[PDB]
């Protein structure tokens, strides 16, 4: 059973039911379960996802050893979560030596250099986003942000990774738009993924029936799509695909054709719903904190007078904008948790850790700990002012994780989201509607997302 | 193992491999496997779908006992085929007493009476089909029949079962059109369904993970869609839904709300790809047999002079049209086989049949038997002339099965397909293109469908 393990080592936690372990306590979501545990049990605790032991840790020293010092030797991989098919070769899923080789063949894709190159592409779709917004702003109808930010996020994905150029909002039925919309963030508390936790032995079975968590058709579409573009650019700069094609010419072992496809898909999956979700959470805070929206709009006009177009350099110039983005990510860190599988009997910061345990960092709960954040629930961007940004522990605030396996798309994600904000706020202000949910409720599911979706009023600064 | 059963009873057949049984012999498809067996082995034979024994029978007496005389007592159900979820309640899947109750609450829906009522609806989409065809006939581009007949078939389904009215071809992106297109005939020789045959014990497992062969979203869409229409017509004639709603007012036990949904879905699944597939096979024969198309066009003009609109009565008037439809269904009976599970030790026409065996009628192969059809591969509509239609055994030619469990949608299916043909042939002629596959090859898969899809030239009789 292994349900005696934490009781032995002296670690506290909720008592597990047979077979289910502690999963019935997810009825209120990971976020509410994690805070409770931190409160009830202290700096460390333990629980069981079925029979799999999970050790939670909240001490910044312990957290650093795990994600940095002993990342290569001990805590290199994440927990498997379901049948993956050929997506086993995607960087975020791959393990150990395959992972290290993959992370290397793809890191130059995410340098500040290649990213400054991509700025003018992502900018062009700032414009598209505006026109589409004004069309809803010239017709005084409340607006669903995720719909319009999704269309933008999508637009940016297609171009920055394949060269394809569509305003998805107006071609909602373009093939390259349909498949991609199906690529939604996995709800790890829906019937299926729960069942996987009760029956992880079911995972092999499903794999032998080529059942996949990435719908077989979406993937089949993109593979040939990629294997077509591969053989249309070759032969006839500047997207993720080309960067990867260019890499399997001129670790090591180059990148396989199918390995290349899986990375294409993962970048899509990672960047789509996330970008659009964070952008929604930020407009929710700007509409319910009018000062902050006004202070930010003023800042944007000074750097970019005359609605001047944002550039890479003038984006990194804006401090309040960076403050606002970070404080949103504090209150809504959409990964919720960080996790590593401990692959060896180990002892770190004076605590034994037996093989196979899952080490977990409860990010959401640390972001709202009163022991590090005064008034943690209030939206106060000044926590991140260059005055106070020094009193913030990088192992307490980790919206992109930390260490060698942190978010590879971090710089890009922030740059994408900020370009969107600048062009939007150059043009509109955003006001609560009667139908706006104040104060926002987080979904009880396994996603950090709003219970009810965000709807606001949008007015032209003209 | 049970792999000794046929060897014992004195029945011949191919030797089964361990675990796989005879399935490796499906590499050429059910149709080619069935003919071979009939040839090699005679009037009866046996084989194993994994460990499940299947007895084939080709004697018309034996076939009648099975589908008619002993249908209620012995051969009431079909073989399960995969995880079905809530679609377990659909008539074609349900079993025994539930089946008999369902077949009864739905039979009045398929009377000649209700069907004559539906004629003017299905006719209106004959017109739509024309306009769309002429648009491709005024632009001399070869035409893919299944695309244009699919759009028609779809159009007819939506209206005859929910009142919805769209020209799907031009609204290819209407929600009510997207879901329905996913409802495609199951390929019982793709990786998944084969695996089910090797691991039928996997079926329970999949059911406990709410995995379904009817994609959970399509079904989720229609349920609420139906539960909306149910509560918009009620309260504010003339489709399958209303007929079923009217039935759960004024066997017995009425029809449950969820039972009603499953029938809605099955009619869609049954009528969509089938109608469009048969209609394609018929235009393939009319284009490669120009006499027959001309003789039929002449017949239509005499009954309906001046492109007069077809009616129920003038449709049943047309004999050559009926001949042509039937002879197509002979060469392409798209179910391929009929099957019943023997639920008891039984002895019929002097042959023992142990419990649990699957009794199978190899329709495709009987339709092409030289022992009943001279020149079986030739397309000769005169086999069905009212002169020779008496020399045809109803248990050899069974495109809709036979007995209490035969195709409930038969009259409707024929009437739909004939209305389509009349309106089309009143207006166009259909000629081979260079890119037409002559002679058509049947797919080696588990569907009766063309290897390559049918493309023809379409000319206005104007
Ligand atoms: C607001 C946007 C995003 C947020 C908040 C976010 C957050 C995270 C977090 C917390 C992790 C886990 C880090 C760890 O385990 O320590 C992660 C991993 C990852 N992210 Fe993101 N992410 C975002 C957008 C993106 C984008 C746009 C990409 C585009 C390529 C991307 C690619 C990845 C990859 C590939 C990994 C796994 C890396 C590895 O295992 O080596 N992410 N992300
Ligand atoms: C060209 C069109 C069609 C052909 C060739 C066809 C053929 C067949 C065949 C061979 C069977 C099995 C009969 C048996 O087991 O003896 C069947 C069953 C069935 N068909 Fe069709 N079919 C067609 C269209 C339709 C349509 C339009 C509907 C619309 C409602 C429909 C509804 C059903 C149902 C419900 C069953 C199962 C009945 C029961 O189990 O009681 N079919 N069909
Ligand atoms: C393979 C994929 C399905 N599983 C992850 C592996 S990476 C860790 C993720 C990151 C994440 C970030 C934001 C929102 C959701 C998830 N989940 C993580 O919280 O783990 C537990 C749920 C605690 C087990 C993946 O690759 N996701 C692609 C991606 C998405 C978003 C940002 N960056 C990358
Ligand atoms: C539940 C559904 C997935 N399975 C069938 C049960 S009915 C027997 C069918 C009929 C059929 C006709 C034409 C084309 C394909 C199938 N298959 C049959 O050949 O069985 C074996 C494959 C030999 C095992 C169902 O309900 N199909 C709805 C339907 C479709 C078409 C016509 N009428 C009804």
């Amino acid at each position: 059973h292994s349900h005696g393990l934490f009781k032995k080592l002296g670690i506290p936690g909720p008592t597990p039911l047979p077979f289910l372990g502690n999963i019935l306590s997810y009825h209120k979501g990971f976020c509410m379960f994690d805070m409770e545990c931190h409160k009830k049990y202290g700096k460390v605790w333990g629980f069981y996802d079925g029979q799999q032991p999970v050790l939670a840790i909240t001490d910044p020293d312990m957290i650093k050893t795990v994600l940095v010092k002993e990342c290569y030797s001990v805590f290199t991989n994440r927990r498997p979560f379901g049948p993956v098919g050929f997506m086993k070769s995607a960087i975020s899923i791959a393990e150990d030596e395959e992972w290290k080789r993959l992370r290397s063949l793809l890191s130059p894709t995410f340098t500040s250099g290649k990213l400054k190159e991509m700025v003018p592409i992502i900018a062009q779709y700032g414009d598209v986003l505006v026109r589409n917004l004004r069309r809803e702003a010239e017709t005084g109808k409340p607006v669903t942000l995720k719909d319009v930010f999704g269309a933008y996020s999508m637009d940016v994905i297609t171009s920055t990774s394949f060269g394809v150029n569509i305003d998805s909002l107006n071609n909602p039925q373009d093939p390259f738009v349909e498949n991609t919309k199906k690529l939604l963030r996995f709800d790890f508390l829906d019937p299926f993924f729960l069942s996987i936790t009760v029956f992880p032995f079911l995972i092999p079975i499903l794999e032998v029936l080529n059942i996949c968590v990435f719908p077989r058709e979406v993937t089949n579409f993109l593979r040939k799509s990629v294997k077509r573009m591969k053989e249309s650019r070759l032969e006839d700069r500047v997207d993720f695909l080309q960067l990867m094609i260019d890499s399997q010419n001129s670790s090591h072992k180059a990148l396989s054709d199918l390995e290349l496809v899986a990375q294409s898909i993962i970048f899509i999956f990672a960047g789509y719903e996330t970008t659009s979700s964070v952008l929604s959470f930020i407009m929710y805070e700007l509409a319910t904190h009018p000062d902050v929206q006004q202070k930010l709009q003023e800042e944007i006009d000074a750097v970019l007078p005359n609605k001047a177009p944002p550039t890479y350099d003038t984006v990194l110039q804006m401090e309040y904008l960076d403050m606002v983005v970070n404080e949103t990510l504090r209150l809504f860190p959409i990964a919720m948790r960080l996790e590593r599988v401990c692959k060896k009997d180990v002892e770190i910061n004076g605590m034994f850790i037996p093989k196979g345990v899952v080490v977990m960092i409860p990010s959401y709960a640390l972001h709202r700990d009163p022991k590090y954040w005064t008034e943690p629930e209030k939206f106060l961007p000044e926590r991140f002012s260059k005055k106070n940004k020094d009193n913030i522990d990088p192992y307490i605030y980790t919206p992109f994780g930390s260490g060698p396996r942190n978010c590879i798309g971090m710089r890009f994600a922030l740059m994408n989201m900020k370009l969107a904000l600048i062009r939007v706020l150059q043009n509109f202000s955003f006001k609560p509607c009667k139908e706006t949910q104040i104060p926002l409720k987080l979904s009880l599911g396994g996603l950090l997302q709003p219970e009810k979706p965000v709807v606001l009023k949008v007015e032209s600064r003209d």
